[PDB]
């Protein structure tokens, strides 16, 4: 879940 | 600690 945080920014 | 995983979303 957290690389979607990474991806986002 | 899993509130900081809902902080970091």
């Amino acid at each position: 879940l957290a690389a979607a945080l990474c991806q986002a920014l």
